[PDB]
């Protein structure tokens, strides 16, 4: 009654709407936390999530499977993507992600991108 | 450089000014994350989190070891906390966190409140 299941297409319309989200990663048990600016890609068989990466923020040594997290809360709704993150590698897909509009960031910071393979959306409101 | 690592003070004082968290769960590897509305207690010798739970998403069966975020990005900051969290049962306490102004629900959904005893604190901005 106070959680209604959002279907998988308006969840993603409504991550697609944010531009800033949180990436939650482990290495075994100990977990963290943290937004980034991100935006979602459509191009791929399955829908994929790019953020970059200045900080040893997401390093290798954390496990690949992560979630990823927006919402709007007050009634609200959350969105979680369950997947795996992996910095992105092919010279062609760090040039793509560059053309889906991210912030740009100070011209000096060099970065990585960081690409999203989503296994599951979930799209939740709570009223 | 671009990451400032806040001090605990200042990290709790901004956790304090939302009424908007969220909170990481596990059981083993499988994770989830939502929002709930919540206030920072200091009443006791460490900080403590309560929030309700009406929707099986806080569970027994989850770890008791959690992770509470805030968060403000556009510049931007995050708090994470590491800590227990665990349903609350002594009548006095229930009476103290109901003083506490979280946000009332509709008066027909029985709750309980969840307290979380902080083991760390953490705040970062990002530039």
């Amino acid at each position: 009654d106070p959680i209604t299941i959002l279907d998988s297409s308006d969840s993603l319309s409504r991550l697609s709407s944010e531009s800033v989200g949180r990436l939650v990663v482990h290495r075994k048990d100990d977990l963290d936390i943290f937004p980034v600016n991100f935006v979602l890609d459509y191009s791929a068989e399955q829908p994929r999530v790019y953020f970059r990466t200045a900080t040893k923020l997401f390093s290798v040594n954390l496990n690949s499977d992560v979630l990823f997290e927006v919402d709007r809360f007050d009634e609200g709704w959350s969105v979680v993507l369950k997947g795996n993150a992996y910095v992105v590698r092919d010279t062609e897909e760090a040039r793509h992600a560059d053309t889906l509009g991210l912030k740009p960031w100070l011209p000096t910071l060099k970065y990585n991108f960081v690409r999203i393979d989503v296994r599951e959306v979930s799209g939740r409101a709570f009223v």
